[PDB]
């Protein structure tokens, strides 16, 4: 049954809508806003196929980051009507959660259709400033500047004032501000500042500007008492107009959101009070995003839902604004990874796999050692009429025997053939044990869970780990990860996955299923016969631009995909991805000249006959896709 | 001034490739002669004066050749102190760095030491065409890992066709009938070995299905089911080499001991059941040293490199010895070792955060009592205080500044009085630093604390997650010194900072002379003068492992030989990337976008300003992704 399967993976609980499990089994992708068609994923990679393009692949639908982008803005509409907070709240994407350009256009393109009208980008750094000024190039736009900023980063950002945008350069170190009015001058703008505030609620240390605390950005209470002091001298208190704060990425505990805004929020009024005229409050990023489905405060997921992450910003800052008798500003968040994460999932293949075939436990030969037979008078024992008690004993007899054949073999007393016959033994006595306990005995549910780690198939996915999902192993952080396809059979077998990579760290250590965070998954059983696709998702942020070509896995081909009006499937980009060749070139190997010398020596040491089969077969492994065939 | 040296203690982890010069610059010394120390700063002022601005990454070739005539050596030296009547052959496995330039240097010493042999060994399909395109000029061992489709296994077969001596190593079962199968189409006699899994390791890693994470491997029983089929397909002599791996970066020598044991009797077992295998390849693991402590810890390892070449050899012997049988030719795949002291990413900091020490001033009338008490710490703070009211006016002044923060927090205190409140605790934390001996127990901790809360903060130009991914990934530490002005490293202590807009770019952890700490010694940071700094032992998985974070790219790089009169010779160089590479990577049309600002500047922009404006949006094109000084 398919509808005890939905409860298995519990896929609404982390996939807001977006993707689910149909009636035929198959996961789909539901991606526009009137949520009229749905769209097997399997079906958009067998379109693939025609189009001669291999899984792996990277699809992204626009349609999702518009209606994150809707999401955001209706959530802090809704919290601005039930405060009645007098002000506005505006969006601004920064790029550094995914720079790339049709993404960041499908971002814009929302921002569009919205009722500010108001296009919103933050750059974290020179190069970063320079692709928001060409990604925006089409219409006046709000662009926030975070990060180290030299001369020639700030002259920059002076010409996009100039040139008609709104450019807000937030002083994230002291010497900046001497720098910014100079070069203002220098090319007769008005500049427009923002201002970094230091906290003091979020740990020790973070307050200070120097000291080996390692919050690298932000004026001190001292320092930013000085930018007044600078900026009223020389008349020009007028230009700042933007205080910002940036707590970090994916903040589990709504807690320190509130925390963080009440002490922005009184560095707001302190400012106004000097005579500062601040229009905007800038919250930064942090908005996480849910995915492990579990709403918990740990790394991996939120205790605090959308909308309430709004209330805690309106409520904080409006009530702070009523206790000095302060206006409200515009509210700005800088929501990357909540905009950005759910449009992506990654596809790729099983290739191969190592599961555990029961085989029959041959008798011990008269040659075997008192160990072995101890084993073998265990799997007679072990049967339905087993007592509960007994099968447990049997666990753990047998744990201990293979522990001890484990530790002769090391000495010299046992031979390959012997510990090769113990340890099929225990395998068989272990599988048979997970048939015969059960889940409803509370004792036994302990050894399940072991034993379903015991017996769980290996499962080789066609794929780079540390090319697709480079948070993975950098940070632990768990992705959903589904079979595409024949989810009625999801109660065949437990798994878990590993890449193609020559690496022990390419395997997913964390699954996400109907309860949690497992450490292996349900699974339909793989055949050789028929293709077995799974899906990564919620890689949508931080993934594409970490990714590292380890073991020369190169970038996996990528495509938009649309859902059109009567429910087509419109491949509108297509970006391919790495072959052999491009690799050797990026590590300097001169490509043109590998294959002439690979002509002479064909030639010189391969019969007439197969020269040119063998020589085909090495221009095409030069010019395959770096990932593998089934 | 040579207490400078003793802080430091560079030979701890350098191997006397690097260490600092009477002048006060640090130098690489790298060739075996040990003729001509070349000033780091010197290299870099030679590239200036080609136009490539810092961060560099340069590479010393000839670093490599004594790295693989130094395993060399201690093999052959653990060898001839045992009479191991076989022979060692060191396997370069390319994941460890791909680059030609790399690759090419560790080949050219092949060639040269008398037995004239060494091997490279892939871990995928690409490494596999990588590694063949690498050999082409000449024929070589070369060992095949990962996982294996059709194509890999053929190309593999070609490879064998054309003359190399190609292992496939079997790590999963299923792959047997594959090389058969296409050794018989391809017409070629297959070389093959296999990858075996230990229970030595670690619960689970015997099996080769469940959920352990051991990707690869044969269990004894499909050991088995491997001699049982090349038997009846008459084809047992094709078995020629077993192989393990125990992972990368092993901290302790016992673990190699016992990985080596439990897999010579395999080899010895393998043999009395007719099987013929020449070589016993133990994988990588040989660790390197990061911070110069020899210790049992995730950065550095418990034994040296002759220790290392003994526990294997001395193994393999005994275990020998004991079934009576021949000994093997023993292969190591020591990528780490060869390539980790090679190479130097050198950068520029350019700028600070310091506390500059300033006056105290007296509370205004209207300050709140709090505030006052924090004024009288700071008179009862000077060369009269006594030891024990150092400690006492430490702990009052943390107690004030934390209820100075919560008051700030609910409403109490206004910004100018918790800027005066954290600017007097600066203030009396610097001179606690000052007054307070290291010549007492009790001060020393309170020291080590006051050093962080008044590090400065360098910010250095550079992107740790393109240039020490595993720095921010594994927690790795690296050797981080300035390369000039050394005889003032007694000024400060520092943290580095790179200029990327994230929270986990910095570096936590420096080596100084003690091994790990938190802050580094340093000389002072003027802004009129160039400040240079070297990571160091940035050579095995940094360069491959990097990323594009907030769009900065690769840095330059380039390869540097020193001449026997000592010429600076630099023989390649690889140009990083531009905010135009960037952008395109990003999938921008950067010549629309040069266009358009021709068409935006001429019409919004009074004449006489627009092609100042226009020659900086395309010098900002144009640009090195990073910074200037
Ligand atoms: C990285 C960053 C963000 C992004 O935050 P997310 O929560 O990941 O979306 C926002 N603002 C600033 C200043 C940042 O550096
Ligand atoms: C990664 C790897 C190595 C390299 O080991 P290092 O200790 O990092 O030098 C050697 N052999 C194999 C099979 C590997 O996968
Ligand atoms: N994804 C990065 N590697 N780290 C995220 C840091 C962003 C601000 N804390
Ligand atoms: N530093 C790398 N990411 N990991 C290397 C692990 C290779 C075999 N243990």
């Amino acid at each position: 049954k398919l509808d005890r399967v939905r409860a298995d993976y519990n896929v609404h609980y982390w996939s807001q809508g977006f993707y689910g499990i149909d009636d035929q089994g198959e996961m789909y992708v539901s991606p526009r806003s009137d949520n009229a068609h749905q769209i097997q994923l399997s079906k958009i990679v067998k379109q693939l196929e025609e189009r001669q393009l291999n899984v792996p692949v990277l699809v992204r639908f626009p349609q999702i980051l518009h209606q994150r982008v809707h999401s955001i803005c209706d959530a802090f509409n809704q919290a601005i009507e039930e405060y009645q907070y007098p002000n506005k709240y505006l969006l601004v994407y920064p790029i550094k959660v995914n720079q790339q350009r049709e993404v960041v256009d499908e971002i814009l393109a929302s921002q569009a259709q919205l009722e500010t009208k108001q296009l919103g980008l933050e750059a974290g750094s020179k190069p970063e400033l320079l692709a928001v000024l060409a990604m925006a190039q089409h219409a006046s736009s709000v662009i926030v500047c975070n990060g180290y900023k030299d001369r020639e980063y700030i002259r920059l950002a002076l010409i996009g004032e100039k040139l008609g945008h709104k450019v807000f350069i937030v002083l994230e170190k002291m010497s900046e501000l001497d720098l910014v009015l100079r070069e203002a001058k220098s090319l007769g703008v008005t500049p427009r500042l923002g201002i970094r505030i230091r906290l003091a609620s979020q740990g020790a240390g973070k307050w200070q500007a120097s000291g080996g605390e390692k919050s690298k950005f932000g004026l001190s209470a001292s320092q930013v008492l000085n930018v007044i002091s600078r900026l009223k001298k020389e008349n020009q208190l007028d230009t700042l107009q933007l205080v910002h704060f940036h707590l970090g990425s994916q903040m589990a505990n709504i807690r320190d959101v509130r925390n963080g805004v009440n002490e922005s929020a009184r560095f707001y009024c302190e400012l106004r009070t000097l005579g500062a005229n601040i229009t905007y409050f800038d919250v930064g990023g942090g908005l996480a995003i849910d995915y492990d489905g579990t709403r918990s405060q740990s790394s991996n997921s939120m205790n605090y839902g959308l909308v309430e992450y709004a209330r805690n910003i309106v409520n904080t800052v409006g009530d702070v604004c009523k206790d000095y008798k302060q206006p409200m500003p515009v509210i700005i968040s800088e929501s990357g990874r909540s905009l950005t994460a759910h449009h992506a999932v990654l596809i790729s293949n099983v290739i191969g796999t190592e599961t555990y075939k029961p085989e029959t436990v041959t008798e011990p030969e008269e040659d075997f050692p008192l160990l072995l037979n101890n084993m073998w008078r265990s799997w007679l024992n072990l049967h339905n009429g087993t007592d509960a008690r007994a099968l447990i004993e049997i666990y753990n007899d047998t744990q201990s025997d293979l522990a001890e054949v484990h530790s002769q073999f090391a000495t010299g007393v046992l031979t390959l053939e012997h510990r090769a016959w113990a340890e099929q033994t225990s395998l068989r006595i272990y599988y048979e044990l997970n048939r015969l306990m059960s889940t409803k005995n509370r004792f036994h549910r302990p050894i399940l869970d072991e034993l379903s780690e015991r017996l769980a198939d290996k499962f080789f996915v066609n794929f780079s780990l540390f090319q697709s999902l480079p948070d993975s192993w950098g940070i632990d952080q768990v992705f959903p990860v589904l079979p595409l396809s024949g989810l009625q059979n999801a109660a065949d077998r437990r798994a878990v996955m590993l890449d193609i990579t020559c690496d022990s760290d390419g395997a997913i250590d964390a699954y996400v299923d109907g309860q949690g965070i497992e450490s292996t998954l349900p699974v339909p059983a793989w055949n050789e016969d028929e293709p077995y696709l799974m899906g990564f998702f919620l890689v949508g942020a931080y993934q594409e631009i970490l990714g590292d070509m380890h073991n020369l896995f190169g970038d996996t081909h990528s495509v938009v995909v649309n859902v059109g009006d009567q429910g087509e499937i419109n491949i509108d980009f297509i970006n391919e991805g790495d072959t052999v060749e491009d690799m050797m070139r990026y590590v300097h190997i001169d490509v043109d000249q590998i294959r002439k010398n690979y002509h002479s020596l064909v030639s010189q040491r391969v019969d007439q006959e197969e020269q040119q089969q063998i020589l085909a077969e090495l221009e095409q492994g030069l010019s395959g896709y770096t990932y593998l065939e089934d």
